[PDB]
């Protein structure tokens, strides 16, 4: 099962697609979106490849988007 539990900071699945069906930008890529959500900045977060994560304590997993126009979105993951 690829779901999450409550806030999903726990998650470590390899779901890398947006809520709207967009590819997730890779965490360390500063293209298209430059940001500070790097493993250098969050060594415990699991800010690997381009999978949905929660380095910020948000309500659920998300990622930056490869759509230059859409900086970030929630992930297409379910609460389990
Ligand atoms: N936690 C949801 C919003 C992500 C904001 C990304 C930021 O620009 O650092």
């Amino acid at each position: 099962q690829d779901c999450y539990h409550g806030d999903g900071q726990s998650y470590r699945g390899t779901s890398s697609t947006t809520t709207t069906g967009k590819k997730c930008q890779s965490w360390s890529s500063m293209t298209p979106h430059r940001h500070q959500k790097t493993p250098e900045n969050y060594p415990n977060a699991g800010l690997t490849m381009n999978y949905c994560r929660n380095p910020d304590a948000d309500k659920g997993p998300w990622c930056f988007t490869t759509d230059p126009s859409v900086r970030w979105e929630y992930c297409n993951l379910k609460k389990c």
